[PDB]
This record gives structure tokens, sequence and C-alpha cells, in this order.
């Protein structure tokens, strides 16, 4: 199991730990032959080398099975010349890695209802993953461009884009309650079309694989009406974007959410909170993200399914027990992870 | 004060006489001079012209202030095809008119925010209005077209298709809460940075009306978050499709919807709610979406926002006292009616 670990800025390095814990206890459990080392990254690396993404890292992650990041940022590098700003660290690392797909869970763990904007008859259950295509789309698509008339952007699809992450989310889908619903709005334009068409074909390979399409409007109504009905979703970027952040609201909380790049190179898992700069190294910083973030890696990189979800429960009832500060607790960081490890074993 | 009454087909007539009820008791009280006829439209008209937009019809619109439209459509002409259709009837009425601006309002009416998908500290306070640009974006932009390895479409938008927009939403602030908000993808694409400039711009002509400018994707958070902070929201036309339905889940019944479509023609107001057939006759058909649709035909087509208002509490009134069966109540269409017209004094 060789793991790429970037801690990355602020709080990163501190929530990093957490989910080496983690992990270097079910290694002294099921034995799964870890292998990891940390490499800059970010701001750390660009105070260092000059650059957020050094070639040690960029090779380190190169031969790593997953890389587990931290966080990235922060308002002393957020103001340098977009070549070295710390984001463009992230955008770099991506490319160099072809990853494609981005996924984003959404989880209402059982006893967390109350944080939910929802109803809790609503969100309890919910437990929906967010794939969405990174590398095209209106985004990126030319002709782009503005005047003192008009503006205009180009909203374009290949066969390619959309066969590779309607594959990962049909893979996805496997691993979870099977049922896959492909959003687009091939009812207006011809892209949604195209989208419909192509993801139908990838979806006779997996014919045991619960298959629906819902446009994106129609499908911004019932995340929030019922998201519980849901398992994967898979839709274009721009769409990847709304959805994905409509998703994130229903948990209530951004330190719990995880997240995951895949795609031909190495995949790329950390959770989608900031940096937190000004709470970074007193303790307290929630670790369920970048926890979950590994049971992520467990389930996806290296498909150990089994103790993925092991790891979730271990953090459910940790949720309950201890709440970090976020959740109205005390359980600082050391402490709460403390307590998942309690449970896992 | 000349109406043209477009009942439609289904419970169209039902819920529309309702809110000539209610406006015809204005009219008597506040000495308005109301003055309206109905004229066949949708699958009526097709019954007795061949067509759902006869002349007759088409010539009755142009010559009032104004259109107060029911429900169209059913069984009986969905076996027709596209060139006849009543949805057809829709688009040329639409068409006919110039009409570029949708007003589609969401509000949780006090005591009744057991209904919504959301907690009742966040459903509580809710009366957001969002507008959205009806013909330009995505939608009938160009280059777009489909091949076998790609597809493509032009989001496009000018500097007069924005401007017009735009203003119907300022205009809108002054009668509410005096607040805008304005949604875009400024921070990846050219036409949201496009878009955001040119509403800045018709914005120095309201110096009243507060302004922020807000990311489709941010949006789509904020609406479940906290939905009960927006007053007006403007935005594009595949975007504001988005946001419409969102808003729309947020009330937690289709029934109490009313929209408008403003435009350099006659305004055109109807209730989001369908024909609904299976209980065209048997009365319990909640007239609120018509009636607030009268009271939308007031604030904006003869800016009597008072009397709107009047409107407005009434029917809100009359909804917590008298529920229709929709709504886990018993009072029938008539008798909801009454104790609306009851509140009106």
């Amino acid at each position: 199991m060789k793991v790429a670990v970037l801690p990355g800025d602020g709080i990163g390095p501190e929530v990093t730990e957490a989910a080496l814990k983690v992990l270097r206890a079910l290694d002294e459990a099921e034995g799964l032959g870890l292998a990891y080392e940390v490499f800059p990254f970010g701001g750390a690396a660009i105070d260092a080398f000059g650059e957020p993404f050094p070639e040690p890292t960029r090779k380190g992650v190169e031969e790593a099975e997953a890389v587990l990041l931290g966080s990235v940022g922060g308002p002393k590098w957020d103001g340098l010349p977009r070549k070295i700003r710390p984001e463009t660290g992230l955008l770099s690392l991506r490319k160099s890695q072809d990853l494609f797909a981005n996924l984003r869970p959404a989880k209402v763990f059982p006893g967390l209802e109350r944080l939910s904007p929802l109803k809790e008859e609503i969100a309890r259950g919910v437990d929906v993953l967010i794939v969405r295509e990174l590398t095209g789309g209106i985004y990126f698509g030319e002709p782009r461009g503005m005047s003192e008339a008009e503006a205009w952007n180009t909203e374009r699809y290949s066969k390619p884009e959309v066969e590779r992450v309607a594959r990962v989310a049909f893979e996805a889908a496997r691993k979870r309650r099977k049922h896959v619903v492909s959003v687009d709005k091939a009812n207006v334009l011809e892209v949604g079309e195209f989208w419909r068409k192509t993801v139908e074909e990838v979806g006779r390979g997996y014919p045991d694989v619960a298959l629906e399409h819902q446009y994106v409007d129609a499908m911004a109504m019932h995340l929030v009406r019922s998201p519980a009905r849901f398992d994967v979703v898979v839709t274009g970027n721009i769409f990847g974007d709304i959805l994905s952040d409509l998703a994130s609201v229903l948990p209530g909380s951004l330190g719990l959410l995880p997240s995951a790049s895949l795609g031909r190179g190495t995949p790329v898992f950390e959770p989608v909170h900031g940096s937190a700069p000004d709470i970074a190294g007193k303790g307290i910083a929630n670790p369920t993200a970048a926890i979950l973030s590994a049971a992520m890696m467990l389930e996806h990189a290296f498909g150990l399914v089994e103790l993925a979800r092991k790891v979730e429960d271990a953090v459910a009832k940790a949720l309950l027990e201890t709440p970090p500060p976020d959740l109205g607790g005390s359980a600082g960081t050391e402490a709460f992870t403390a307590t998942v490890l309690r449970h896992l074993a």
C-alpha cells in the first residue's frame, strides 16, 4: 500500500496525522502492508522550493498507489503570481495524473439528522455519491470570448470524455447500492442528448446496475425533497458543480465531507474543508473528513470496501459520543481520533 | 383595467373564476374599473376553432393590458400533432408578446412551515422571487450541434438581452425589500463576467436597490441553507431554470405557486400547477395559485402593490383557517374563496 502523503497547509498536517493514525492501526490489525512518505506541497512547498508542486513530490505521487492530501492555501500565499499560487499546485497535480472524475459523497450519519437543513424524515438515510466530470464542458470549451456587445462560451463534449466518467460512476455504484442516475438536459440541449445517449451505451456493460436519467432542473428538486432515494449520481462538469454543492449542504457541516479524484494516474483523496489557518496548531481541528477521505482511499484506490465501511462506522459512532468543537463539542483532534480507534477495535 | 381571461383546460376555468370572484370583489370596494373578457385557449380553443391560440383570442390579449391564464392541455389533446398541441399555444402566446422575463416567487406562508422540506427555523420567512431570462442563453445559442463523436452548444449573451431582464428585476425589487442578487459563473465563464458587469451598470440606475453578485454554485447552497435572506434573485436562462425549480420545493406544495411573464407585449400571469383533469369538476381545487396569480397581476401589470399585499395576506389566513383538501383540509374551492373574500374586507 504505497501512499504519498501531501499534508499541505494550515490544519492539513493536523488532520492528516489523524488519518494516518487510523491507517497505521488498521495495518497493525489486517496487515495491509502500508508504506507512506510525506511530501511538501502547496504553501509549504512554496516556502522551501519556490513552487507549490516540487519535483520530489511530482515524482513521489507518480510512484505512489494513492495520494492522501491535506489542505492547501493560506492568506500568506494567496496573492502571488498564478504560476506559483498554492491553488495552482492542485491543478498541476490533477493535470499530471489525468484525474477526470471528482467524487463527492454526502451522508447523514445515523444520529446527526439534527444538523441537516432538511426535516428529519427527509435527511434520515441520505448517502449520495456525486461523480462529476472535471475536464470538459462549458468550462473549457472553445470558442469563448467577450466584447461590449456580447460574450460567448461553448459547452462541448466528446464520446471518450463521457465514457470515462460514466465508467467510474458505474464502477463506484457496483461497490454501493448499484443504482446510478445520469443527469443532463437532453430535452433541450444537444449535449444533453449526446450525454444520455453515450451513458446508455456504457450502461450496457453494467446490466446489473440500475441506470436512470434525470434532467438537471428536475434533479435539483429531488435532492432537496427526497435525497435519500439516491445512490450514485453522475453528471457533466458545470452541473457537477451545482449538484455537488447542493448535495454538500445536506449533511450540515463542511468538516465531515471527504473527496476524491480518480483518473488514469494516481488517485487523490482529500477533505473538502479549507486550510483554516487561524485554528492551525491549536489542536481542535475536526479530522472526520481526512479520516473519511482515508476510508474512501481504502474503498477506491485499493478496493477494500469492507474496511472502508468499518472506518466510517467508527467515525459515525465517534461523532455521537465525542463531537469535535464544530459539532458543539470538546473532543479535539487527538482525543476524537482516539475514540475512533476504540471502535475500530 | 382591461384583463384578457384565458381560463384554459381541466381545473383551469374553476380556479380562474375564483380569482375573478376576488378581482370583482376588489373592484367594488376599491373602485378599480375592472374590465375583462374570457377567450378560448388551449384544448378548449382546439375543440372550437381547430387550434389552441385562434385569432379571436390573439386579438383579445393585444387589446388587453394583462392576461389571466388558467391551466392548459390534457389527455384529449395530448395525442395531437405538435403544431396543434395545447402546449404549443403557450409558446405562441409567449412568443407573440415578446415575453422575456419569467417571475417565479416562492414563499413559505406564516403558519404553513410544516409543509416545507426544510426545518421550520430555516423555512420561516422565505419570500424569494426569481427572475429568469427566457429568450437568450445556451437554449438558443449558436453554434450548436451534434455529430457522431462530439456535441457542442453555445452559451451566448448580449448587452441588450442582459439589460432588459435586469431592469425587470430591479423594478421588482423596489416593490419588495429593495435587495437584488444576480447569479452567474463569472469566476470561470466569459459570459458570466459579461453578465455581471452589465447588471452592475443597470444597477447604477437604481441607487436604492442593494445589489450583490453570487456564483450559481454558491447560490444553490444558499437557497437551501438560508433562503430567508433573499428578495429578488435575477439570473440567465438555464441557471434561472434550475434555481426556480429549486426554490419551488421550499414552500411544500405546487398548488401555492403563481407565476408571471413580463415583456414588451401583454404580461401573462398564471399558476404553475397543471390542469389536473382528474379533479376538474368535483370542487376540491385549491384556488390559491390562481388568486396569487391575480394578486401578481395587480402588483406587476398595474402596480397596485398595496392591493396586491392585501390579497396575499387574505389568502394567507384563508389557508390556516380553511385549508383545502390538498393541504390536509376539507374546504372546497367556493368555500375557501369565501373565506379569502371575508379577509379582503
